[PDB]
């Protein structure tokens, strides 16, 4: 359930951050031809939100294609999963194109083949002005753990709060008209927001900005509150954040300190407190319970060990981790049982689609001495560590 945000305030009386998508095309399963799996391109680290992805077959665009909502990792970058159902083969090329503000020109990847009993819920706000063209638009998830369980679009056909996983639904219409009305308040309050930090900076009313939040409560098995959250970011940085006491705030610049006097005379904190404190907790206390089934369990990862060979010298060994849920994991590298801290390539764990993650870590090794080397993984679905080798 969410909460009432606080109104940006105008300074009276300057940086853009653009960060290039990462780019990741798998499949959901491991593929085999005749059985119909589903082709994923995750976009994932990229600044600003405005994004165009396509999946192509042999070089043609593929229409149908779905998406996940927008929304943002703990830097503020912003990630997307689009997929499709498919049957791969032996000679088709699949590949992502996509563009974006910091390409030059699209650029193009092919298909390559070759629990604790803690919970957190989370709801995340993303506000983009698009001048010339309209009213911003706003887009909010809410997430109980990795599960997304609502969304909001003011480009809705009929914006609302709408249901996203099966244990919410249950909810009757004074949940789903109370939430929807405070995402249509929070759309006015980040537009005026929107429009006192343009000024703050004595920015040009021609250029799009973007303004994102986040706020929520961390949970321990016995359902007391752990840590509470609310943070502010203004083109993808740090702007005005409620401290670990709830009651006092840290402001990144001149123009956020404005916003923490006005938030500290109108008593900001201790209204956000009582919520994180209370309605927080509480709403997620009943979520785990009525959908305990699937949030309270824990997927361990299925892991395997693969050999690429870098010439007849050296070889990738590939530590590989599958169909785990929630997405934390550690994978670590080791020789001789030292981590190899340095030589380890990690890719950003990324979403099946099914709501399970993957992940792998890799390391160039001498060839003939594959057998030194020994993949460690945790996770929180695994009563212990697990050890593999090649």
């Amino acid at each position: 359930n969410r909460v009432m945000l606080p109104k940006a305030a105008g300074c009276g009386a300057g940086s853009m951050i653009q960060r290039t998508p990462k780019i990741q095309v798998y499949s959901r399963h491991p593929a085999e031809n005749g059985k119909s799996n589903f082709l994923n391109c995750y976009v994932s680290g990229f600044h600003p939100s405005d994004i165009e992805v396509d999946l192509l077959k042999n070089g043609e665009r593929i229409e149908k294609v779905e998406h996940s909502d927008l929304s943002f990792s703990k830097d503020w970058s912003f990630y997307l999963l689009y997929y499709t159902e498919f049957t791969p083969t032996e000679k088709d090329e699949y590949a992502c194109r996509v563009n974006h503000v910091t390409l030059s020109q699209p650029k193009i990847v092919k298909w390559d083949r070759d629990g604790s009993g803690s919970h957190s819920m989370r709801y995340f706000y993303t506000s983009v002005s698009r001048p010339g063209r309209g009213e911003p638009r706003f887009i909010s998830v809410g997430y109980v753990d990795d599960t997304q369980f609502v969304r909001f679009d003011s480009d809705a056909a009929s914006p609302r709060e709408e249901p996203r996983a099966p244990w919410i639904e249950q909810e009757g219409p004074e949940y789903w008209d109370r939430n929807t009305q405070i995402c249509k308040t929070n759309t006015q309050t980040d537009r005026e927001s929107l429009r006192n930090l343009r000024g703050c900076y004595n920015q040009s009313e021609a250029g799009s900005h973007t303004l994102q939040r986040m706020y929520g409560c961390d949970v321990g098995p016995d359902g007391r509150l752990l840590r509470g959250h609310n943070q502010f970011a203004y083109d993808g940085k740090d702007y005005i954040a409620l401290n670990e006491d709830l009651s006092s705030w840290t402001a990144a610049d001149t123009a956020a300190q404005i916003t923490q006097r006005k938030w500290e005379a109108a008593r900001v904190a201790e209204q956000l407190r009582t919520y994180l404190e209370g309605t927080c907790v509480e709403w997620l206390r009943r979520y785990l319970e009525n959908g305990k089934e699937t949030l309270q369990r824990a997927d361990p990862p299925k892991t395997h060990v693969t050999h690429h060979p870098i010439s007849d010298h050296e070889a990738t060994l590939r530590c590989w981790a599958l169909g785990f849920y929630p997405a934390e994991i550690t994978l670590t590298w080791q020789r001789d049982g030292e981590d190899q801290t340095q030589d380890t390539e990690l890719v950003e764990t990324r979403p099946a689609g099914d709501r399970t993650f993957q992940k792998w870590a890799a390391v160039v090794v001498p060839s003939g001495e594959e057998q030194r080397y020994t993949c460690h993984v945790q996770h929180e679905g695994l009563p212990k560590p697990l050890t593999l080798r090649w």
